């Protein structure tokens, strides 16, 4: 049911749950979640058991022709949508192709935004995830230490800038946001010119007259025929191309990595004593504007951060009560 | 649904989950997930609920014709486009044989790709798991011993170098990943040779005139016949080849495997005091060579690679830190 | 569909799965896996949704016939087959039989096949199971003897030599895998009798005329049917064929039990100092030979002979590093 | 499908996972399984997709009937093979009888054969269960005892001899068994009656003239009918027949419980010093037989009976070495 | 399939699963299970995919009537077994009431004969429960105490008698089970009503004369009908009036409490010294009566029991022996 279908992709996790680490941040899901099910979940809804009548395409064969003779002809002018020869229509071939490919060109999108996430999966979510869970715990080992001093060389601040000096891993995910941007433009290209289709494109004549019955008596020249659903595919076309053209910002503005402004949540551990790592944060387009945002995203999850946030935050409103807070 | 079917296929796990250990390195499992399921989504998109308007033959016999004797034409050509003297066709035979047994063809393509992996996840598979996981416990209990010395004879190094002797298992990889290539330039051919078919191949004419219906008076002598949905196969022949022509280059950059250029993951180790084995690694098609590229799967997972990574990137920006990392 | 019987069939485990310990050894669980779910897996081919047209039999009742009576004319053929006199044929009730019977006697040779690895997986394999972990619990105990001595009677050298004497274990073997290869030469011959069938062995002429229509004035004296699907059945039943007579090779190489070399898997142990056990290894039909065969499955997951495997390979490149080694 | 069916019942467990202990030995759950099974799989495969036709009878009603008229010959003659009046034929109205309800007859016979297990399962299961527990505890304490002594009034020897005095237990088994042997010896009555029949016997006429169609101007006096699927029906009776006449002498050799020879499991603890109990075995008709038979079964799973067995077997090719087992 | 359908209720738990406590003694689960799922299983077995021809009732509409006006008879008919005016029947209306409602009243009877095992299983099922488990408790702690004696005041045996003084939950068992005998005999009394029928009850003639078509010119007057599975239904009462009358007895005799004669499960315990309570039995309808056959269903799940019993049957074949038992 449709129903079903809408707890099956939106209600359910779908692309969301797959614990400790999160090594894909917020929007990030987001954004792949809707660009690649809403073209599943709009193909499921075009094909729902309510909204789809029957057959897609009938061609209203003549009262003298039999069911079956009927069931050729709708069947014939279905494959015979493909070759050129066998039917003429007044908006061309190209929009018939699309209409009888419209699911399969809209399940291709939204393979094609599943790529770069990905790519993102394996290429790239390793190494973030390796170097996110050290830092995680290297730095719950510098509180620890600091909690331990109240009651030398700092790997972490070296460890960050050799990583403020590269950026590969800004580039591949640079890389995968510029591919999800750029198939997200194609995606709103198509189904702009789709919707833009007059809506009689659907309608149009075909013989079946290839081989022997070129030369056949009795049977009419050419058969009136509507691809139906197709303004239902309109429908959902524009709907998916709204809902697309509010996704690129989005996605424009995931691209600007250093403006996404992480708000000091590294600058946390600079006030213990301790911990004299870490003070500063990136101005450009490194490995480390990118850990930033995924350090924002899961440094929550760190048992010391919270504390020493609390902290500020008091502040905000002498470190003794950070030995009273323990 | 084309979208479960989606999800079935493309968004779930497929055969990329089958946990510490991987002995499917990178683009292997890659590879062989896109190469084995592209023919069974193809297969399944093919026919799914939405794109097949119903009986796959439709022959048009007369209107004189009951419903039953056209269902007996349909069923009839249906089994007669097999044998030679039934039917009669511009194309011929063979054409009409693909377009009855594309998803045999393409399923059959699927499992002969299937079967290399098949053959490393057996025949190779325990020796480079047992191996891979002993030399990852050498290397944490070297490092132990390591931390130990800082707060005789390396077993690592030898059975290392005896291994660079060998070149068994490096043999059964590359017969692995060169059947995985032919296979794939086969199915290139087949398709290639698929999508070129004029597409009237579908069309041809059947006689039902064997046995006593060969001196009936009231029977027509041939019957129109087109195969639905040749077009759609020709379509997605031409996506499983563009697919395949895009996977073959990977498959035979998978062939060179000194090329692969490992990144000094094993010379990380050389660094600690401690730790004097596995200096060198290959230059050639050695054991050797696999191993390291197992390893720069897998050692990221161990516990003081990591460590001592760290340890080597702040020297790229005295190994006292490495006590104080402990 | 088809996909779904391929996931469920040749990519999942089947008969596979069913942990610490391995009771059916390499090429068996193979030879198994292919001779069982391959009738199954083609059985499951001939009818998938896209392959199967309609109604397996179809008749061409006349025109002056209804739907109902045309109905009666297909499913009394199809009764009809099983008779003799009901029908007559060019070929005769015998191909008929088993064109209506295929599936059936596809399966039946499934679960002919599926025998012999029952028997095994009863009658012997608790024996072979409850020794085996016996032999890998007594090798860990000797080498952790051997451990401590280096940091009186050797059970396991004449609990091997005892089973040097008997064969009734191996008698249970040869007699499982004799009668999978009787078997599979049983289905090749069938198999190749049932694709050497003309194909015209499907067409069929019966009369509706037992009974009270004997002396019906309007009813047709025979019926021109054709069993469709009995071309898919003979291509199902070549790559049948093509699969088991490559598949008999194997079972008869399998057959041969003291020629399969193992690669001194057991004389690793002798190296060892404490390990005076188990210096020789069968030269015949013994009990042993299959012992060493189910050893060389299941000894990589010994925990002392990896480490005591990689001693020895260290030597193939003084027993000081063992002590080492630990 | 059918080879889902065979997955289902054939390859899958059934009623054969239902840990440590086993309360039915081999055979009993061998036999048990495939007799009650291949009634049900049998049946499953009377009325699988690919083998039905359709309509299971049809009854070739005169062209001038309508559809739904000649529905309701098929339906009425469906249901009028209950009653004698309405219809005749050659056979007589009980194979009729037989040919609607075989597989209510088939799985009534499984039901039956399903019976004898489920009374052993209830009424003799716990008693066997706790007892051979107990056995296996007790046998384990006593081999503890001795290999303390080796680094007063023994209870299984006395325990053992006073069930030696009692047969309840195995007036029980032998009454599951003979209630089985009798109910496979009816079925294979039944089944060689119903192949037996001519296979005409499905031919039969019926007259739809009860109540007001008695005095009706036009209908048919009787319409030809066949019950389609009663030579499937006979096939798998054979099959069923054979397969339960092979069962059969398994189940008779099944009842002789002191012939089954115990090869002297219980004498291996004679052997050890300390347990002096459990020396003699029985010779008749006593619970202590089938007693044997369970602890044949179940004494492999013991921790000490393995051991002292191997301490036998090694004696077969001073007990100094037990001590040095332990 | 039927036979899934056999393996969900026959073969599978159904109500028998639902731990250590087994607050439902044997028989009982037993009658629950057959009465309770032999009407589900009769009906399931009454509308399985084989034994349907079709729809239930046809009622022969004449030949110049179309497809849906034929629809509208059968449709209109089956509503109208309801009424009594729009029909006449030899039989009468209410044998016709009972062929369209034999299934809701059959699996009405199941719903009855689950009521009593129900209101056990909430209204009485906690007493008996914590009752038990305490009883099991003490019983172990006066076992424990008597091994630490061997190596004042006992509440067990007050604690039974005043349950011997109790009625309340005798009450609560009898009035369960004398419903269940009496929806036992009412069902055998339903059917063998409807099995007495004539079997030509199902024939009847109906009129679609009412509204309107009181007064059109070309209607036939009445039209004859049957309820199609009207036999089957018959067969499978006569088949539940069979199981049924066996199943009485065993009810009969549930309801005899004290006749059920414990052999003297609770006087093991007054074998040992410590252990001087329950040293009676009831002899009438008391608590204690019904606790007797819950003790001797629960007690061989205890621990001290069963080794004490082996002591008595030892005896059976000085206590120094329990001491060396422990
Ligand atoms: O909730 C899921 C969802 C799916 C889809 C669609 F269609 F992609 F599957 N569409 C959605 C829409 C929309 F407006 F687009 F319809 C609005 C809100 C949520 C939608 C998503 C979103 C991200 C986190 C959880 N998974
Ligand atoms: O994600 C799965 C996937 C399957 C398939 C197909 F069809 F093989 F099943 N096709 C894919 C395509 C494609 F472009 F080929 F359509 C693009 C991207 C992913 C695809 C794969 C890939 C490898 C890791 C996870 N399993
Ligand atoms: O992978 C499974 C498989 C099944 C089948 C078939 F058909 F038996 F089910 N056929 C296969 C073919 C074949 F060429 F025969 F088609 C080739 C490769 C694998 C096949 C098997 C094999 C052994 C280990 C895992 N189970
Ligand atoms: O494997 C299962 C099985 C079921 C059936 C059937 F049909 F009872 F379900 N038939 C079988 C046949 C037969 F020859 F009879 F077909 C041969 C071999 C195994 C069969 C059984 C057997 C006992 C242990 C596992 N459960
Ligand atoms: O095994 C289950 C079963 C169900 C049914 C029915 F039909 F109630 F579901 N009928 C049965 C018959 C019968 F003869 F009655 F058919 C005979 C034997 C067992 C039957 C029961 C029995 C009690 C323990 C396990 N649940």
């Amino acid at each position: 049911a449709i129903a079903q279908l809408a707890t099956e992709y939106v209600f359910s996790d779908f692309l969301l749950k797959e614990k400790g680490l999160r090594l894909e941040l917020a929007v990030d899901k987001m954004v792949t979640c809707i660009a690649v099910g809403l073209p599943l979940l709009l193909i499921s809804l075009a094909f729902a058991q309510e909204i789809s009548i029957g057959t897609q395409i009938s061609c209203f064969s003549p009262s003298s022709f039999s069911w079956r003779q009927a069931a050729f002809v709708d069947s014939y002018c279905w494959a015979a949508v493909q070759q050129k020869n066998s039917l003429q229509s007044e908006s061309g071939n190209l929009p018939l192709w699309l209409h009888k490919f419209f699911p399969y060109i809209l399940l291709l999108f939204a393979i094609l935004l599943y790529l770069p996430p990905l790519f993102w999966r394996f290429a790239a979510a390793p190494h973030i995830c390796s170097d996110l869970k050290f830092i995680m715990e290297e730095l719950d080992k510098v509180y620890n230490r600091a909690i331990k001093a109240a009651k030398k060389y700092p790997i972490v601040e070296q460890y960050l800038k050799t990583k403020k000096n590269s950026n590969n891993l800004i580039i591949k995910y640079i890389s995968c946001r510029l591919l999800t941007l750029i198939i997200i433009l194609l995606a709103c290209i198509y189904l702009g010119y789709y919707f833009s289709l007059s809506s009689l494109s659907d309608e149009f004549v075909c013989s079946i007259k290839s081989g022997i019955l070129r030369n056949d008596s009795t049977v009419p020249d050419q058969f009136q025929c509507k691809l139906i659903a197709v303004g239902i595919f309109q429908l959902l076309s524009v709907i998916n191309l709204v809902v697309y053209v509010l996704l690129a910002p989005v996605v424009v503005y995931t691209l600007f990595v250093p403006f996404r402004q992480k708000t000091d949540v590294l600058k946390v551990y600079e006030i213990l004593p301790t911990f004299d790592v870490l003070h500063f944060k990136s101005e450009g387009y490194n490995d480390l504007s990118l850990y930033n945002l995924f350090l924002e995203e899961n440094i929550s999850e760190v048992k010391s951060y919270k504390c020493l946030k609390v902290l500020e935050n008091i502040k905000s409103s002498d470190p003794m009560l950070l030995l009273t807070n323990l």
